RNA sequence: AGCUCUUUCUCGAUUCUGUGGGUGGUGGUGCAUGGCCGUUCUUAGUUGGUGGAGCGAUUUGUCUGGUUAAUUCCGAUAACG
């Protein structure tokens, strides 16, 4: 949005630059091309950082529009997102799934794990492909974190970022939790937040 | 064998006689059947419900690999129980 109260600050841009979020792959799909700045002299694509913040605020404006927070479902089958989705679901009251998704969880009405959500958020479209393709049987809207070579086939909001691993995946979930809590009125739009980004990251060498 | 022939005593409504109808049969059909037994077959095999795939007969589950006397376990996984 145009508003100064929604503008991206210097201190967020430095946190993007320090985590590698702007660095894509060596390949580009034709659906992702509008999110790209340029290709480097070494064959790597640069993701446009202002495009990310608009698509992330549009995603937060979808997540705030659900009146019961337990109706939102959150997923990661790769390890680099598992701590991050568990912390996101603690900060705001969504339902997490981590590890293997069981086929038929959304469509086998009798099943012990059966559930019926209103919104679905996924960490990587190529890896999390079962809950994406299974959402096509039940009228379920979708948000996803997309790299330059991600296949867009059932996602309705794609957020441009490096999703390969490490600090970049944890930072995106932390920043999405910050803005949903801000615009619902639970924390300040000006005072810094008490939760450090480093709480969401995956398994750097411990000692 | 009073079976039958000659003879001349005996019993007492129980039988005899014609028609209808029964009853019995190690008689016929095991290619009309039940029950029982043998064999395919001594091996590891077989099947619903709800979900997914095909216009359909059908299929997945019931598996690439390792392990076991074993569809026995581990694990993998559009299937779950």
């Amino acid at each position: 949005g145009a508003l100064d109260v929604l503008q991206m600050k210097e201190e967020d841009v430095l946190k993007f630059l320090a985590a590698g979020t702007h660095l894509g792959g060596t390949n580009l799909d034709f659906q992702m091309e509008q999110y790209i700045y340029k290709r480097k002299s070494d064959g790597i694509y640069i993701i446009n950082l202002k495009r990310t913040w608009e698509k992330l605020l549009l995603a937060a404006r979808a997540i705030v529009a659900i009146e019961n927070p337990a109706d939102v479902s959150v997923i990661s089958s790769r390890n680099t997102g598992q701590r991050a989705v568990l912390k996101f679901a603690a900060a705001t009251g969504a339902t997490p799934i981590a590890g293997r998704f069981t086929p038929g969880t959304f469509t086998n009405q009798i099943q012990a794990a059966f559930r019926e959500p209103r919104l679905l958020v996924v960490t990587d479209p190529r890896a999390d492909h079962q809950p994406l393709t299974e959402a096509s049987y039940v009228n379920l809207p979708t948000i996803a974190l997309c790299n330059t070579d991600s296949p867009l086939r059932y996602v309705d909001i794609a957020i441009p970022c490096n999703n390969k691993g490490a600090h970049s995946v944890g930072l995106m979930w932390w920043m999405l939790a910050r803005e949903v809590l801000r615009m619902r009125g639970t924390i300040s739009r000006e005072h810094p937040w008490e939760v450090m980004p480093d709480l969401y990251f995956y398994r750097d060498p411990e000692e």
